[PDB]
């Protein structure tokens, strides 16, 4: 079991260069089983769930190979049952339904196989596909989606906001005939780089980061080069990661447009913000930050995916801030350990109250959120002495390279084996 | 287009005999297709989803005629699809499915309908069957149902309360192998009264009325009689009707366990209630209810059913109500059109305050949900001068002759065609 | 009971003056009770609310004079009771208490009388001041609040958003000794403006339109000249008037950056707009407007007092739009007084799915809603025949002079008396 | 800091004999200060808070003495202020203001006064007094409260359901001129042990245990003598260490009708259950437990406190389960330090999923809540090897020698001291 051993306190200041978010490339690759000719998919991450992607492509009869890109060749794709192996490692494996029978009138892939009725998310894609006329079949644990002839676009209102849902109704919806409309379609930067990947294919789509999406099927998507955008909560990651240490960083392949809330709130921080076209710059001049008051809500509002690591900012301010999680629950699992690291802080409902501290202790801490986790690492770089964070592997699915980029910034860290 | 013109103020007393509740009828009825002997169902109102369940059983090969009940024979039982010109006029309709399959192995109804993804009623009715074991289909609009073998027992846990999929799931259940158990099943009184149905017929069921329902599957079930449960909501209007009219009256029968709350209720207004085996008598003895404090919540808690009517009990009232609305959320339509009739009231949220006045003023009143309408018709019954309820038709559906019952209480009412 | 008689349908376009906003014009001039020398306040409308305001400022021995703009003397206030009889007719009455106490130790004002324990939003602001450090008193129905010396500055966490909380802490701290932080700040522009109206006056405020307002006690304010931003609701109904007639219009004396929402969703709607520093065009070119999907949400998101108005403009619009409300659970008691004027609609939940037709009819209609009845006046001027909309009182207080306003845009519409 | 050694895997069973609930003596115990003549409170616990309670009743000049009882004579009380460093350690003191008032005409308590406003429990029992006739008056982090004759009975209505409020307006009316009704009354088993002593003493209360309580006032309350309730958590609690042990146990003094989906609960989990008139045994004849759905709700619904207890045995069961929690979003913490052990779980909102293993393994865990935490033990008990529970002191505030009765069972248990 890998882990974090690290060494505080250090002051984070330096560059780093964002990555591509995950959360994007995702969609896009399995968008790209609609692509007849070609495509270059850039700035992709090198994560378990890219490898797990590709992986499934392959077996889809796909030619794919990468390096910092992806290529793909989707013109022969010849199996259209996605391998339960390789499906049940993600849940992304759910989107090479849509695209399978919207290209080749059938699509095969394997259910999540628990006991609940009507809650399961991927009842979603399976009535959304149903909607754009494709017949369903549910058996043996399965879904097997098909349609003879091309899909006919639908007037479909989303009855909960759903990012997965989105993207395999808009995917789906680009090669069937006629005219489909989305109404309370998730409006994630993500969903919008998906949607402009498929444009860029020759789609026909419009509305994308609205409440609505139109897609106006045409006969096939062609191929080309796209690029994946940065990733936003990495981004983030590391603006607090300057904000809390008095330090000073410049995020480069960067996209400021799709962190107006953060931004803002890292500027009531007493963070000093200047923003380029592909860059973003944030100085403390080596202050402590000003607690801040966030109430996380749908995008663009501030993101729920931040919330763990402004709650560190806080609890490392200057003054008392109290985070609002407006939509979500039992969120600030993460807290306790922060606590245990010498934070004051009180949790009373869907809200944590943050009083700072002039500095953390060190101690032995554990997270199984992605980002609560990554919020640990950052904690104990400006922790008084060694912190050790745990079950790191979470942070490893969703952050590349964490450790190097941390360590380029000053971070005294190092991964280290056995439990 | 029908109407209601209703001539005020009047007393309303005297006697009414309730009328079994369609509620309960149309999913016995329903599940008499499992029935392999003759059975008589006594008690069934003369409603219109009765007589279309009629004539979609008789087109599935059953043998059905009525008068006071309704003499079923589904021995013959050789048609398993619901066409599509039955089934599109109501929601029953989809009742017919888990019979068919449970009893014959295959079954296959119309699937009416359009938008809204995510909550589609049905979704819940298909998930379920399949746990029970049985493959689904979707196509050509229809919900197609088949199984291999008898369907097969299985701890089902129901994500929403549902009373349509809980009836689906514990009537197909009694003719699968094996137990089935549903968590969070829905409680209410026709539940249980169909949960009794089936054990007059020979099921094994246990638990009707609570959380969860375990089912015993059997070989087959027989034939016999059985009476349908008194409608307990429109037990609630007429004693509504008395309790705001300074009246007196006595509903036969009825059935006073299934009212515990509504009754509670009427005697914080202050009415002076008695009940028997098989009946309940209201007295107001000539005065005006005492404004009460309503919380809809889920059976055996106040009714969301009798929400409207007590509203209108609170607007004519001694005082300030409060209406909490618990289960739906904007089920208030009533509202504004007893506001034209000179009622004071503010809605604030899933909430609307109650200011009792000393009487209400005739007005051209509509309203869309039948509790809703039928407690607009008992407005111009106490409102001074004349009132006229528009598309009554809604009124039709769910009360037999509403018009002849409220006579005999005194009522000056008129059913009045041309728009 | 006066009532507006419309006569359609018309197209409305041309020019409108944009008034001041009540809703911030009401808590400036309670303000304004803080400023030791003269205020002139302009940009005020001329509607009951301000006459009351007027009336009981001059109640408690201030100097007031208006024509359009408002003045205030308050350097003599001498008597600290606001009388029951002036603070009955207005929710804003509440904003006198803090300024009373903060600059003379003493407000005393009446409660709304009942129970609801828990509800009435009056008790954020009583401890508010509290923790400002106000003595209070609760006796016989109101509020007696007092300081020996001044208020200290205090860290005050809101549980819930308050529009009229934040107004009265704000207004009460900018006098207090030290500190005020009011996390969880209502964000409206209203507020902004309220807290530029103190700065102005010398006051220390900064955060406002954020989540945590943070102001600085001094020890008094000065006097002097400020203009109530212009009414973002009374532009967005006029901007919709124009979009669901084909019109253009202009809109002067208007505040471009508190509509983004708004402006944005009339784009997709397919208005062509251009804005200017203190004005707003929008032109449809003879167009029907396309339907829209509306989520209403807090500032800065798309307004619930302009959701009324775009279910208007979706049931002319072409297409179907669904309009969600996450905010007010109830709201869409127009939507009945619309479908019988032929409109096409279905209420599902906190949802009210809109399928636009090309003409509505004329008919009698009636809403309590300030913005519910100002749709169905817009309804009213693009229907075919006559339309009559009663209880109009309810418009009169929210809007000055529509009825001028809209004959000036071509309307053909004339006020009537007699019930 | 103490903490509990525990040694497993050993079986609990045999016998325990219940406690009184310290949650019923303590509203008890302030209620026996509107108590004229000696009263003799039998069956409650040793524990911190009852230590408190009684050397707060002391200063107001009440005589007490205690054992397995307290005796109390209030004959003499003389003294009305709750000193701060007497009440700051305890939310029940708040208990003291209603009687003080209602008897004395006059009484005030000291106020804790963080943050949180609108969310600050305490009003409900200010507000209360206020209804009831009192005057109310905060200053100097007081609350004082002061009545001219006796308090005035009233009607009113709780918006939000209040244990603590209902006990301070139910215990204050008793004495008031007339009747008071409490719309929306807290439902507990501790409201009603409440209501009953208070009729005990010579008041006059009905509807207890139910939606609405009606109290007539009475010139005076007297003595005698009076059985607070069992503790029906800490029935659950052994209950529960009996069903995950393979044990069997009998719990003496308890009362079963307090426990009906509990015990419900756990027959479903398997246990074969008998009760008695003032017992309940639990035989698993040796037999693991099987996985159970639950979801906490207001009582008599299952309750939120045994919530942690059930989330282990799903934990240890067979099969999966899924838990609920509507009551406390945030009731999770446990789980953490369970997955530690050994056990697999998955968080998803207010709700988590578990998947029972074999056995545990031993660890060192910590939890804040005194259930979560009487859980851990409960874990540490049926772990392999040695597990160790930090910070017990929490257990120790709510239950009575956990460690005694818990040894008596088969435990293998050892209290340290050293941090
Ligand atoms: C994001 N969503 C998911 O559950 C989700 C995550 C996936 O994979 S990722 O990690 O590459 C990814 C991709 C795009 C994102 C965009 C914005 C934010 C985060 C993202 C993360 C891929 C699909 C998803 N949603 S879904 O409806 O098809 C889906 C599919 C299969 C599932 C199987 C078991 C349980 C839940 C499932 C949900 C949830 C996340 C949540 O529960 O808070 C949602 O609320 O929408
Ligand atoms: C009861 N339910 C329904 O919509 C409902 C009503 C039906 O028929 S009835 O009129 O004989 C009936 C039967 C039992 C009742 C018990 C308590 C209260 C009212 C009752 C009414 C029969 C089935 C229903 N639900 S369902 O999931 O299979 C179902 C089936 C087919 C549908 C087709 C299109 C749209 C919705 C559908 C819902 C709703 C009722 C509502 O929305 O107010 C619910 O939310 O629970
Ligand atoms: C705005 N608010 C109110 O109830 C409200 C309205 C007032 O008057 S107005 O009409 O001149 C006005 C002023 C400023 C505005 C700014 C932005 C948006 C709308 C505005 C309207 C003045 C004060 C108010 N809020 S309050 O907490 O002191 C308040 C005070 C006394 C009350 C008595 C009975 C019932 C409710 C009350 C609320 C509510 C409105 C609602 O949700 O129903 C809220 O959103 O919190
Ligand atoms: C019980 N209640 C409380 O917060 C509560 C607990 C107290 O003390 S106990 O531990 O001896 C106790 C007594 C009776 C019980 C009955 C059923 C279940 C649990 C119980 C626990 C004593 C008073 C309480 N509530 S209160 O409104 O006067 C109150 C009084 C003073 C406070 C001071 C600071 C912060 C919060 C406070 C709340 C809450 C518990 C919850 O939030 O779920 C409620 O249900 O309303």
């Amino acid at each position: 079991m890998d882990k974090f051993r690290v060494q505080g306190p250090t002051r984070l200041q330096g560059e780093v260069t964002i990555s591509g978010a995950k959360n994007a490339a995702l969609p896009i690759l399995f968008a790209a089983l609609l692509a007849e000719e070609p495509v270059e998919i850039q700035n992709v991450p090198k994560l378990k769930d890219i490898d797990t992607t590709m992986k499934l492509l392959t077996q889809l009869g796909t030619k794919v190979e990468r390096x910092g890109s992806v290529w793909i060749d989707a013109s022969n794709v010849n199996n259209f049952s996605a391998p339960y192996d390789l499906v049940k490692t993600m849940r992304a494996s759910i989107w090479a339904l849509g695209p399978l029978v919207a290209r080749f009138g059938q699509g095969q892939v394997s259910l999540p196989g628990g006991c609940a009725i009507g809650a399961r998310p991927v009842d979603l894609h399976i009535f959304g596909l149903e909607k754009l006329g494709a017949e369903i079949k549910l058996e043996e644990g399965y879904v097997k989606a098909s349609v003879n002839g091309r899909l006919k676009g639908a007037h479909i209102v989303m009855d909960k906001v759903s990012v997965g849902a989105t993207v395999t109704i808009m995917s789906a919806a680009t090669l069937a005939e006629g005219t489909t409309i989305i109404e309370n379609a998730a409006r994630e930067p993500e969903i919008v780089d998906t949607a402009n990947f498929l444009v860029a294919l020759g789609a026909k789509i419009s509305g994308q980061g609205t409440d609505r999406i139109t897609i106006e099927g045409v006969e096939r998507l062609g191929g080309g080069v796209y690029r994946v955008l940065p990733d936003r909560i990495e981004t983030g990651t590391f603006l607090v990661a300057a904000a809390i240490s008095g330090g000073k960083i410049v995020c480069r392949n960067a996209q400021p447009d799709t962190l107006d809330a953060v931004l803002a709130k890292l500027r009531e921080a007493g963070a000093d913000i200047e923003t380029g076209e592909d860059w973003i710059s944030l100085d403390m001049h080596g202050k402590r930050p000003k607690a801040v008051t966030v109430r996380t809500a749908p995008h663009p509002a501030f993101p729920t995916d931040m919330q763990a690591q402004f709650t560190l900012l806080n609890l490392v301010a200057e003054g008392t801030g109290v985070i609002t999680e407006t939509i979500f629950e039992n969120r600030f699992m993460h807290v306790p350990e922060l606590i245990r690291m010498g934070a004051h802080a009180e949790i009373e409902s869907n809200t944590v109250i943050c009083h700072g501290v002039e500095k953390l202790s060190g101690a032995q801490v554990m997270a199984t959120d992605l980002r609560a986790s990554a919020s640990l690492v950052l904690a104990g770089c400006i922790a008084e002495g060694t912190t050790v964070v745990d079950r790191i592997y979470h942070i490893d699915r969703g952050y590349e390279r964490i450790e190097d980029k941390l360590r380029a910034l000053g971070a005294n860290i190092e991964r280290v084996k056995g439990e």
